This record gives structure tokens, C-alpha cells and sequence, in this order.
DNA sequence: GCCAAGGGGATTACTCCCTAG
DNA sequence: CTAGGGAGTAATCCCCTTGGC
């Protein structure tokens, strides 16, 4: 391993470094599709550290990541390779306008004496600042959570496709997503000459370009997830709403509006129309009634717990209930500013006092480590099993020591069931499409 | 002057059904 | 007669104008 590293790569990660090095030295690009929590970051960083250590390329190295991952990757690269001067390219336009003063355009290869070596950037900024970005030449590009790039009609695909870069990685734990075209977009991006626009063939052609190990094999020290399915019925208020709403199917089947209204009442009828008493507010949502009994048991267990919502208005209502109860919580959603994210995550991870993290599906589902929680609760299931898997794999990562449990509140006899059954069967489709070897 | 808010808008996600190849 | 791409909607996040001390 490159001597720049602070902490030793594990056996499978060293094999992963070797694959990434061979991809580079053979002049080709590939996807590190290693499962969640296997340590894609240390392998990818060790590539950059090898380009530095072996070929004296001290960048310019680009990291693109989701906004909640940015502080995590800045910290971890500082941990694993302190020699790399990070440029944390995020901020307001005026703050970014100052940070551009560190971009040396004269050197196409930076040396250790350089204003920066690794630049870490949001998927948002490579698009908004694209006009600045495409005027620079990158010696290696890493893309975290490459499922962000899965749509070829997305501006972030079109923009990053056109970046002048020698070699590129896609990092993901969930490559397949919804369709073969979404897989192609990841394959075209890495190797545009080969993949310009049956499973026996697929697993043969992709073998050089994707590497994927799984926790069942390499990380079996961590116990399996305990998934639990927690059915509850529509309380009398909810079914009065749901049935009078379903009466619109005397005309329809607007249906795409109705399925969002049906999801709202399955979360809490106050989302549809607010009432009043907090005792009624608990019992007039069946999910919240079953959750209250569950949190009551989990607290006596000492089970620090992550609650995932598909709605923002629900995570508001949720902390009204958490302030009616005695429960100490913290919160993270797509509106919390990035320094607020860093501090809340670090706060939760530091002090065991906090019981609940009210955590968003998307903004709270990727990149970050939450190993001091042990329980994950989906208040809402999601249409994409990869997203719910990403959310639940925030615990159950290489730092975990407690057993992990995953609960899922499903309102029986509602579209909450169709959503979960449709998302669940896609996991089998995605598993079948990964029937071949990933090694 | 300095911080706050939020509010607006463009991008991205994913189902459902129209319409044309 | 199938598929493509438009309609709906809500989360995500940068910009920026208003307001207060
Ligand atoms: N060789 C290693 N030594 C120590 N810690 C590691 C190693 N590899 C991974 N980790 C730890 O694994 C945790 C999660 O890994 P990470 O790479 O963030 O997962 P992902 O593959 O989703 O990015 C991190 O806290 C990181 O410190
Ligand atoms: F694949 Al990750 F945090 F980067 F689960
Ligand atoms: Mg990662």
C-alpha cells in the first residue's frame, strides 16, 4: 500500500486498490460497486495516494459527492492521507469566488508544493460552476454515490461527461437502479468508446469494469440485519379520510395526486388537514400509535434509533410528538445547511444522550456514518429499494459493534403495501442482474 | 454592518397515461 | 400497438432580496 496512508487497508481493500491501479495502468476506467460500508472511500483515496506515491501526481484530483457527504470525505481524507491539501470547494458564490484563487491552471500535474491536491465538491457545484470547471484538466476524478449520475438526461451527467479528465471512478453500492439504460449511463461515462449506445453476456462484458464485494463474504464479522415488518391499521380518523378520498375513484382510475394524498393520510391525517389534544394526535395515526409503543420499548432497551421520512411536513409533526414525550432528538433534512449537518451528525455520534435522529431519506441516507445508532425505523417506505437500503446501511458499517434492527411501519390495506411490495420485488430484479461474480 | 430568513427557482427523482412511431 | 416523453409533485440546494440590531 502507498506509504502516504495513515491506517492499513483491509485484505479485500488491498485487492481493490490493485484492481483500481490495474484499471489505470491498462488505461481504462471502472466502477467500484462494493456494498455499503465496505470502505469504498479508503480504496479510492489510496488510488490518489498511489498516483502521488508512485508517479508523483499530486493532483489536481477531483472528488464529487452529495452535499451531506462533503464534510465526511473532507474529514476522512484528512484522516487517511494528511499530505493531501484539500480544497473544500463549497459556499456562497462570493466564498467560492475566493476559493478559485487556489486553482492553478498552469500546471496540468501538481507537485506536493501546490495550493491544493484534492478538491472535494458537491454534485450541485460541478453544474452551477460548470463554466469554471470545464476550463481545467483533472488528473483523476472520483464520483461518490454514482447513482446520482444514472440519468443521461441529467445535467450532472451531461456536465461531468464533458469534464477533461484522464481517469474516472464511479463509487456506488447500488449500481443497477431502475433500468438497463440507467446502468448504461454509468458504463458510458466511464468508458465512452466501448459502451456507445441476455444476462449471460452482461456478466461477461462488465467483468473488467465493475468490482463488487459484499458483506456476507468479506465483512461477516458484522451480524446480519434484523428486518421487522410492523403492520398497523387506519385509525378511525385516517379511514374517514382515506375512504372519502378513495371515493374519487368513482371518477378516476389526478391519480398521481391521489397516491400522494393516500401516502399523506397513511403518515398522519394532520398532514392532510390539521385538527385538539396530543393524546388524540398520537392515537389518530395508526403508524404513530404503533411507533409510540415501539419507541417506549426501544428507550428501555437503550436503543438509539434513526427515523426515516419521505416527507418534510411529517418530520415537523414528528418532533411535536417527540416534545410531547420526553424524547431528546436531533434532525437533518435537505434544508439544513451543510455546517449544521456536520455538527448535528458529529453531535449525535459524540454524545449517547440523544435518543432519536429524525433523519431524511435522501439528505440523510447516503455517505455518512451513524454506527452509534442501532435501530432504523422507516416511517415511510420508498419506491426505490436502493434508497431504503442506503438509508438502513447508515448503521451496519465497519465501525459497528451492536446488533442492528430495521423496523418498517406499514399501514395494512393501503398503498403503503403496494409501494413496499413493488419496491421489494425490484430488489430481486436487481439481485438477479447481479447473479454473476463481482470479484 | 452584520446576520437571518426564506422564498423563490432550477434540477432531480419516480409513478402514471397520453400519443405517435 | 408499443414506447417515448410529457404531466404531476415533492425533496434538494444555491441565490438574494427583505428585514432587524
Ligand atoms: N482500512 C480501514 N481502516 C479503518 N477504517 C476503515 C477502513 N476502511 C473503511 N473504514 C471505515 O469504514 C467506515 C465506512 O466506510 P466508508 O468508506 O465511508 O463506506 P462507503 O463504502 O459507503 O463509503 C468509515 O468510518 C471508515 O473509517
Ligand atoms: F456507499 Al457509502 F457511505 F459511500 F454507504
Ligand atoms: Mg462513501
Amino acid at each position: 500500500q502507498p506509504k502516504l496512508l495513515n491506517c492499513q487497508l483491509k485484505e479485500y481493500q488491498l485487492k481493490g486498490l490493485n484492481w483500481l491501479v490495474n484499471l489505470y495502468e491498462q488505461g481504462i476506467n471502472g466502477i467500484l460497486a462494493d456494498e455499503m460500508g465496505l470502505g469504498k472511500t479508503v480504496q479510492s483515496i489510496s488510488v490518489m495516494a498511489y498516483l502521488a506515491e508512485r508517479y508523483d501526481i499530486w493532483g489536481p484530483f477531483l472528488v464529487v459527492a452529495p452535499a451531506s457527504t462533503l464534510h465526511n470525505w473532507q474529514q476522512e481524507v484528512s484522516k487517511f492521507v494528511p499530505d493531501f491539501k484539500v480544497l473544500p470547494y463549497w459556499g456562497t458564490a462570493a466564498d467560492r469566488k475566493v476559493l478559485r484563487k487556489f486553482w492553478d491552471r498552469k500546471h496540468t500535474t501538481y507537485k506536493k508544493d501546490s495550493p491544493f491536491h484534492v478538491m472535494i465538491t458537491s454534485y450541485q457545484l460541478v453544474v452551477s460552476d460548470v463554466a469554471y470547471f470545464q476550463k481545467m484538466k483533472w488528473q483523476y476524478m472520483i464520483l461518490d454515490e454514482a447513482q446520482a449520475i444514472k440519468s443521461s438526461q441529467s445535467s450532472r451527467w451531461k456536465c461531468l461527461l464533458g469534464f477533461h479528465c484522464r481517469n474516472r471512478l464511479l463509487l456506488t453500492g447500488t449500481p443497477i437502479q431502475n433500468n438497463m439504460q440507467e446502468l448504461w449511463a454509468l458504463l458510458h461515462f466511464i468508458m465512452p468508446s466501448l459502451f456507445d449506445s441476455q444476462l449471460k453476456r452482461l456478466h461477461m462484458i462488465l467483468k473488467p469494469f465493475m468490482l463488487r464485494r459484499v458483506k456476507k463474504h468479506v465483512q461477516k464479522e458484522l451480524g446480519d440485519k434484523i428486518e421487522i415488518d410492523v403492520f398497523c391499521e387506519l385509525s378511525y380518523r385516517q379511514r374517514a379520510m382515506y375512504q372519502s378520498l378513495r371515493n374519487q375513484i368513482s371518477i378516476m382510475d389526478t391519480l398521481m395526486n391521489l397516491v400522494m394524498q393516500f401516502r399523506k393520510v397513511c403518515n398522519h391525517p394532520d398532514l392532510f388537514e390539521r385538527a385538539p389534544s396530543m393524546a388524540r394526535f398520537v392515537t389518530d395515526s395508526g403508524k404513530l400509535a404503533k411507533l409510540d409503543e415501539l419507541l417506549r420499548e426501544l428507550k428501555e432497551g437503550g436503543h438509539r434509533v434513526l427515523l426515516y421520512f419521505q416527507m418534510t411536513r411529517m418530520i415537523d409533526l414528528m418532533e411535536e410528538y417527540l416534545t410531547y414525550r420526553n424524547y431528546k432528538y436531533c434532525r437533518l433534512d435537505g434544508s439544513t445547511k451543510l455546517e449544521d449537518r456536520r455538527d448535528t451528525v458529529a453531535d449525535f455520534q459524540t454524545r449517547p444522550e440523544i435518543f432519536i435522529f429524525l433523519l431524511s431519506t435522501r439528505a440523510g441516507g447516503l455517505g455518512i456514518n451513524l454506527t452509534t445508532a442501532d435501530t432504523v425505523i422507516f416511517y415511510d417506505s420508498d419506491w426505490n429499494p436502493t434508497i431504503d437500503s442506503q438509508a438502513m446501511d447508515r448503521a451496519h458499517r465497519l465501525g459497528q459493534t451492536k446488533q442492528v434492527t430495521v423496523y418498517r411501519l406499514i399501514t395494512r390495506g393501503t398503498i403503503e403495501e403496494r409501494i413496499r411490495k413493488r419496491a421489494l420485488q425490484k430488489e430481486e430484479v436487481q439481485r438477479v442482474v447481479i447473479t454473476g461474480t463481482g470479484s
